[PDB]
């Protein structure tokens, strides 16, 4: 039914994989090594010359957030109504903004930039704590009282930041509890513990 | 009006959503924030991610330019005819966003030193949208399907600002060129694009374009 085409890294597929696993969906992983990519043929066929590429039957998609939104739309993980859908997008766009900064650090400026990045991190995380505080005291999900694709993306963002800056959630009780709660969902817990996840590096350059 | 746009006195990340509203004949209010007012700090501190645009739809307050686009897309029926088309609309918009981020980085962080390399790389960055047009009714309608979507307005803005940056950049892309001409000629949009409301704002906030 579903196929994920990507490099052997967590990266921009981590959240959509968590979503699929937690939702009890089956999918095929099509692994593309850097050597295979460097040949050029698959890259030339990709819409924006990049991975992930995703297949849902005869539908082929590119763009990690398009894949998330598609799964959210088709699986009912996109809020209860239009108002919640907009809030879901607002969270996801915020997650994407911080992910872009994280990626820039990892791949272009790790040694020289890490200190300033970590110093700035609390101010980058506080909006998500605020979002939780304004939704049922943070006891459920990031938007409303059902899970959305933005929860999986935010969860991944938080997990990778815990590796980059251990203790970065200690000042944020709602985010800390939210990470624990979501990570304990049975199917997700099983996936996060699986070698499929654990034995992939977070990024492609050995930095985290 | 039920809609309010809160932004700096520039086109920037509100240009597409304004084009959308104008072309759809929807009324809205502009609340202008000067750099002076912004530097005071109170509005900024109240913004979810410390940034503008801020958007109000009745008592619904939104941040994030693409969130605003998607919201208006949903509520005004500019988000495809079915679930498959909606995904394709997202795929276009995400591509537009990726290039817009590169454009913004050039404008604000590296204009003089980076422009030549950027313009050299531009055809490769525009080609995917030409490809999308070529695979949809010979490029004679919209970017996805046979009705306009929020992605059309965002793509259109992206193309317009790149024509200012790199005049003639669409000479290599007949479908994109015709597409810009066609959408820009839509009566309400044409009127808006010619109006002081649009013309008298700079594209960006630093005087570069
Ligand atoms: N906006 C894209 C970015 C994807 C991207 O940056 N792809 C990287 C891997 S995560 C890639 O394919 N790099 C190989 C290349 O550019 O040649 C998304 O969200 O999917
Ligand atoms: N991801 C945001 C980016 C918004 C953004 O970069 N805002 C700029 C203006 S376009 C800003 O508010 N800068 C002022 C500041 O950061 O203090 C969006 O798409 O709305
Ligand atoms: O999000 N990324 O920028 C990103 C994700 C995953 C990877 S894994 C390896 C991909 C292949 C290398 C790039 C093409 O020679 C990245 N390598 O460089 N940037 C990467
Ligand atoms: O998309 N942008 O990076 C962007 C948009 C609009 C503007 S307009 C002026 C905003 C005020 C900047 C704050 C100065 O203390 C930008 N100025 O710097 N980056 C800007």
């Amino acid at each position: 039914p579903y196929t994920v085409v990507y490099f052997p890294v967590r990266g921009r597929c981590a959240a959509l994989r968590m979503l699929l696993a937690d939702q009890g969906q089956s999918w095929k992983e099509e692994v593309v090594t850097v050597e295979t990519w460097q040949e050029g043929s698959l890259k030339a066929s990709c819409l924006y010359g990049q991975l992930p590429k995703f297949q849902d039957g005869d539908l082929t998609l590119y763009q990690s957030n398009t894949i998330l939104r598609h799964l959210g739309r088709t699986l009912g993980l996109y809020g209860k109504d239009q108002q919640e859908a907009a809030l879901v997008d607002m969270v996801n766009d915020g997650v994407e903004d911080l992910r872009c900064k994280y990626i820039s650090l990892i791949y272009t400026n790790y040694e020289a930039g890490k200190d300033d990045y970590v110093k700035a991190l609390p101010g980058q995380l506080k909006p998500f704590e605020t979002l939780l505080s304004q939704n049922q005291g943070g006891k459920t999900f990031i938007v409303g009282d059902q899970i959305s694709f933005a929860d999986y993306n935010l969860l991944d963002l938080l997990l990778i930041h815990e590796v980059l800056a251990p203790g970065c959630l200690d000042a944020f009780p709602l985010l800390s509890a939210y990470v624990g709660r979501l990570s304990a969902r049975p199917k997700l817990k099983a996936f996060l513990a699986s070698p499929e996840y654990v034995n992939l590096p977070i990024n492609g350059n050995g930095k985290q």
